[PDB]
């Protein structure tokens, strides 16, 4: 008398879902007289015990354990039971998922009195599972606990409300899976609602045209950073060659142009401009070359 090997795979009809690094455990009830021999294969490769691969056989079952699990362990595992009657083979499709990576290119902007707009980009790896959403958290730089602003955000942007003036905030955004949230992405610098205004930046492109014995016409470019306050005007200054004293030309003007006059013929002058706002005056622009006051010739 004898009996064929039989295996019970009814526990894997849906499949096997494993979150890294939890072990992949496949226990299959086996029957058969004589007792069948177990053979484990991952893909077209025969598995044998060693490090992460561990196998055991009892009279009632054959079991395969892969610990710790990796993403590369995903595939179809095959169990062959063999006695003198017959050789049977069954397959188990194992999906090994993990948690998402961190959102990319987290930026902040559009800072109002009570809101901060945040935009990000999808993470590189979703962890072998569809992204369920994004998680938005905040924390004032004085406080030590992160509070969740919103979860399951299905967009690449979010406007954080209910922010208080005079406070600095940190922001981090995570990506979510069925396994849970992943590594967070933080903001490059803290976000400050207050932002006390500063003095402007120097003008940038001071150039000259229409140079005579007593006059010159100067043009410059407005600075990029106004310092948080409106550019009230500009101040043009002058330095003769034989001195290191910068003298102001005329009076403050609201335009990016000025015609300096009163120049003495035969002298060489350099010129520089400052940008004015409520907080004061900027640092002077890069001074121009020393230009001789003389009328055109030939």
């Amino acid at each position: 008398g004898a009996m064929e090997p039989t295996m019970d795979l009814s526990a894997f009809k849906d499949g096997l879902e494993v979150i890294v690094p939890n072990p992949i455990t496949t226990l299959v009830p086996s029957t058969g007289y004589p007792r069948p021999t177990a053979t484990w294969c991952f893909g077209d490769k025969v598995l044998e015990t060693g490090d992460r691969v561990k196998m055991k056989t009892l009279s009632a079952y054959a079991e395969l354990v892969i610990s710790p699990s990796e993403r590369s362990d995903k595939g179809i595992y095959t169990l062959k039971l063999e006695n003198r009657v017959k050789t049977i083979s069954g397959e188990i499709d194992v999906n090994v998922i993990a948690r998402p990576s961190a959102p990319k290119e987290l930026k902040f902007g559009d800072i109002t009195k009570d809101s901060v707009h945040l935009t990000w980009e999808p993470p590189d790896d979703d962890g072998g599972s569809p992204l369920t959403g994004y998680v938005v958290e905040k924390r004032e730089v004085s406080r030590k606990t992160w509070t969740k602003v919103m979860d399951f955000v299905t967009d690449l942007e979010f406007t954080v409300p209910d922010l208080v003036q005079g406070k600095e905030y940190l922001f981090r955004v995570c990506a979510r899976n069925k396994c849970g949230p992943g590594e967070p992405a933080y903001v490059d610098e803290p976000v400050n609602m207050s932002t006390p205004a500063t003095v402007p930046d120097p003008p940038e492109n001071v150039k000259w045209r229409d140079r005579t014995a007593n006059s010159i016409f100067l043009t410059w470019d407005p600075p990029k950073n106004d310092g948080g306050s409106r550019i009230k005007g500009y101040i043009v200054e002058r330095c003769p060659r034989g001195s290191d004293k910068w003298v102001a030309c005329g009076e403050p003007v609201a335009e990016t142009k000025m015609e300096v006059t009163g120049l003495e013929e035969g002298k060489w002058y350099a010129y520089r401009v400052k940008a004015l706002n409520r907080q004061g005056a900027s640092k002077p622009s890069r001074p121009t070359e020393e230009i001789q006051a003389v009328d055109t010739q030939e």
